[PDB]
């Protein structure tokens, strides 16, 4: 019904396009049957054409794919609508083609670099980043999948200070920018971050129809108050917010998500993440027209931790553990080309906004970087995982444990209460503190004199709140990562 010629709305000047071999997309609306030309220009002169006219049928949408373009700029982009003796044209300017990151979650994520630790330094700190640039979605929600995006807090714009620290939960996630800022120091090209996120949501908000289908998640359509304080409504988050970029191509994700399903479908929390990552990947490589990888990079971040209330069972250890598929670690089968940051350590316990709002977001951005780089930018034989035990075999006679670990460890600190096994007599189990006995180089040994003989499973690391700031047992000794936690079964 509007046909009046324009690019999409994602698509402004200063913006960055994805670089070869992906083509990027270009697609905007016009009049029905008219003929669009769209021309790529370095500088002054035409590098290249696509030539495409606007559905006839019910879309009312004009359509291009680029040809692989390097990375670089600056660029131009010129659109020209013609049918009969009616012409226009668009222009945008200082186009870049790098890699193109989107970065969703809830208010964790939505967390800007003003609210951070040393805030004021890195909200300068930009003068060698201008090719790092950034945009922010605004938030909107829809009952159905739009087409468009409705609104956008802050265009594509290069970053400056005020625009990186605009406000509480406003314009530039810290942990987005930082992320893309680590991405760029290693990759030298330009990089694009586009952030939609909505504090307090639940995944069903960010997941569509499809995935809770493949879950059978209760069609509800509501969610508890307290456990989210965002939109409820199933899908409303993806479809406003989400579903208009999946034709962008774009190099990967980052995602940041968790908290608010700690008391809401937390038992099916392992289904639907891995569900909505490959939903999320099939929905962008369609959309695009097969120019996002089918299995793009998908980093996300653990939780972190969360001073609670005293609880019987806490949400925050059981989505932690199904971030993972209940593996322990990414990438793996269910999760391929995935990456992930621990974060239970770098706990803020007097922070401003919350306990479960940690000011440190520098750490998180550095071991997602590290991720990046070894699953992603081929930076094979560098850390990304913290130290997992490989073997877990039980000594009965000598009451004990021995657990080894794949990795070299390095002992921080001893907890008696850290490690939990789980005491089943008469068929009924209970989980008790484990101490740690024996330490070594790549092996250590648990004590089980509590629990008598009866032992079913060992668990490290379940608490809401495991430690004081990177203050966590067990940590790698090069990597300076720490042991994830986990769950074990005998
Ligand atoms: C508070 O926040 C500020 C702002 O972010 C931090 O200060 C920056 O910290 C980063 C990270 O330490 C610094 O970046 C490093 O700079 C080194 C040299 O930078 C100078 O020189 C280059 C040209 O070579 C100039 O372009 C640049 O503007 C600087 O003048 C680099 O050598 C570093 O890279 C390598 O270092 C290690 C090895 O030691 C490698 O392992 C890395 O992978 C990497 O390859 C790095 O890029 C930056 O210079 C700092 N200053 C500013 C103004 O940003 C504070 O650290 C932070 N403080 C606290 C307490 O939180
Ligand atoms: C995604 O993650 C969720 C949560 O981790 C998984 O859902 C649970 O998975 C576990 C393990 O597969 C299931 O546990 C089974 O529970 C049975 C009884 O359940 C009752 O008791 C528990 C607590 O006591 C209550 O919470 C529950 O509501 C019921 O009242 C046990 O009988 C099962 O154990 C039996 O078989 C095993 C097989 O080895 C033996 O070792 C045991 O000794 C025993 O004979 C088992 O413990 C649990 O039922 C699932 N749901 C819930 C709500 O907890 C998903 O499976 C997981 N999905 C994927 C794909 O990873
Ligand atoms: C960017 O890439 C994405 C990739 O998905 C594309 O998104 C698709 O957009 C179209 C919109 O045209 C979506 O298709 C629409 O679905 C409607 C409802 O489907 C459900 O409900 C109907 C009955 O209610 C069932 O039959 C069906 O099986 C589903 O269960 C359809 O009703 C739509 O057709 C009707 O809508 C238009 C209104 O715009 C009418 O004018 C038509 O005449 C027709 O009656 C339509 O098919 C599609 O679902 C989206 N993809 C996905 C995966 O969901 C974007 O189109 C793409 N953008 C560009 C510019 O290329
Ligand atoms: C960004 O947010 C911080 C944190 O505040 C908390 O989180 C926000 C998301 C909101 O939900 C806030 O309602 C919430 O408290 C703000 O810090 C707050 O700053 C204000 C003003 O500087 C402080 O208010 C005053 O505090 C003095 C104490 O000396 C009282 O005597 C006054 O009557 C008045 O209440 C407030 O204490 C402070 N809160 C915390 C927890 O530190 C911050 O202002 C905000 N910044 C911007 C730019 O919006
Ligand atoms: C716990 O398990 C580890 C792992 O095997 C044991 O350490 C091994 O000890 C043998 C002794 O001959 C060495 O040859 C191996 O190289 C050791 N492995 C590692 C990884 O160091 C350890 O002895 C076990 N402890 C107990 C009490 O059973
Ligand atoms: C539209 O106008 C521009 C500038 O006047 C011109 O270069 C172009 O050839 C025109 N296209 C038509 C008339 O189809």
């Amino acid at each position: 019904k509007l046909v009046g010629f324009r690019f999409a709305s994602y698509i402004s000047d200063y913006m960055v396009l994805q670089k070869e071999p992906a083509g990027a997309v270009i697609w905007g609306f016009g009049i029905p049957g008219a003929t669009v030309r769209v021309i790529l220009y370095r500088g002054q002169e035409a590098i290249m054409e696509k030539v495409t006219q606007v559905k006839a049928q019910s879309s009312n949408t004009w359509m291009v794919v680029l040809d692989p373009v390097k990375p670089g700029g600056p660029f131009e982009v010129m659109a020209q609508q013609t049918l009969g003796r009616m012409n226009s044209t668009l222009r945008i300017h200082n186009v870049l083609f790098g890699d193109v990151w989107l970065c969703s979650g809830q208010s964790n994520l939505k967390m800007t670099v003003s609210q951070i630790f040393n805030a004021t330094k890195e909200m300068y700190n930009i003068a060698p980043y201008q090719s790092v640039r950034i945009m922010s979605v605004s938030l909107v929600e829809a009952e159905e999948e739009l087409e468009d995006l409705t609104e956008i807090d802050l265009p594509w714009s290069k970053p400056t200070p005020g625009n990186l620290g605009h406000g509480n939960f406003t314009y530039m996630s810290a942990l987005c920018w930082l992320y893309g800022r680590y991405l760029y120091d290693t990759l030298r090209y330009p990089v694009g971050l586009v952030s939609s996120v909505w504090g307090g949501t639940a995944i069903e908000a960010w997941s569509s129809e499809r995935v809770l289908k493949a879950c059978n998640v209760p069609d509800h359509g509501y969610i508890p108050e307290e456990s989210v304080t965002g939109p409820r409504e199933h899908s409303v988050v993806w479809n406003a917010m989400v579903h208009p970029l999946c034709n962008m191509t774009l190099k990967g994700v980052l995602w940041y998500q968790g908290e608010s399903n700690m008391d809401y479908n937390r038992n099916l929390y392992n289904c639907t993440f891995p569900a909505l990552i490959e939903d999320w990947r099939q929905t962008f490589h369609r959309g695009s027209q097969g120019q996002t990888e089918r299995f793009f990079p998908f980093g996300f971040v653990q939780l972190s931790s969360y001073l609670a209330p005293p609880s019987p069972d806490e949400g925050f250890p059981h989505i932690r553990w199904h971030q993972t598929a209940d593996f322990g670690y990414v990438p793996n089968v269910k999760m391929p080309n995935t990456f992930m940051a621990v974060t239970m350590d770098l706990g803020d316990r007097d922070s401003p906004f919350g306990s479960v709002h940690p000011r440190d977001k520098q750490t998180v951005a550095y071991r997602l970087h590290l991720g990046a780089r070894a699953v992603v930018y081929g930076e094979k034989n560098l850390i990304f995982q913290g130290p997992l035990p490989e073997k877990i075999e039980l000594l009965a006679r000598q009451e004990l444990i021995n657990i080894t670990y794949h990795q070299q460890i390095q002992l921080q600190r001893q907890d008696n209460k850290i490690f939990q096994i789980s005491c089943c007599s008469n068929h009924q189990c209970k989980w008790l503190p484990a101490p740690m006995s024996t330490f070594s180089t790549r092996t250590l040994t648990l004590n089980t004199k509590p629990c008598r003989d009866s032992v079913a499973a060992v668990r490290y690391a379940w608490d809401s709140w495991p430690c004081e700031y990177k203050q966590c047992p067990i940590y790698h000794p090069s990597s300076t990562l720490p042991a994830p936690p986990f769950v074990a079964f005998i």
